């Protein structure tokens, strides 16, 4: 299986959980590419992937923004090849804004309407991730599990 994992991270947190999830997959034997936003390009990004995971913190406060590094490839998710794609999504926030973790409902329902499969429900993680890592390993299995 090969997995391609995009995130977007401004203080390091989904980038924690891209590694994460990295690891998980690769230690099951998965062939992983695990890649920060800011250094890809959207065109045919996701081809030759079994399955691509994509992390975006949520930003904005009053109105939900999508994590800086990530917008331009959101703005080009129809690029990517997404059409019949099994994917999944995880980003970190805090329960406490009125938007949680909206970035991942942004991104999921993009997919979505570009005729993703969207094989688990995307993984909000509240807080620091590192006191979530036990549920960032059950979404990894859970996603392989799933495809
Ligand atoms: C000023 C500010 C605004 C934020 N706004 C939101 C928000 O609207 N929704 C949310 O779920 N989390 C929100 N967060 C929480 C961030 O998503 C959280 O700090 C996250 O761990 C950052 O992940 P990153 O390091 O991968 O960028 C905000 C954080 C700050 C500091």
């Amino acid at each position: 299986a090969k997995a391609l994992i995009v995130y977007g991270s401004t203080t390091g947190n989904t980038e924690y959980t891209a590694e994460t999830i990295a690891r998980e997959l690769a230690d099951a034997g998965y062939e992983v590419d695990c890649r920060d936003a800011a250094s890809v390009e959207a065109g045919g990004l996701f081809e030759g992937f079994d399955l691509v995971l994509l992390g975006c913190s949520t930003w904005g406060d009053d109105s939900i923004e999508l994590q800086d590094d990530f917008i331009p490839l959101f703005d080009s998710l129809e690029e990517t090849g997404a059409q019949g794609r099994k994917v999944a999504c995880f980003g970190c926030g805090d329960s406490s804004y009125e938007y949680f973790c909206g970035a991942v409902d942004a991104i999921e329902e993009k997919l979505k309407n570009l005729g993703a499969e969207i094989v688990q429900d995307g993984l909000r993680i509240d807080g620091d991730p590192r006191a979530a890592r036990d549920d960032i390993v059950g979404w990894a299995h859970d996603v392989r599990g799933a495809i």
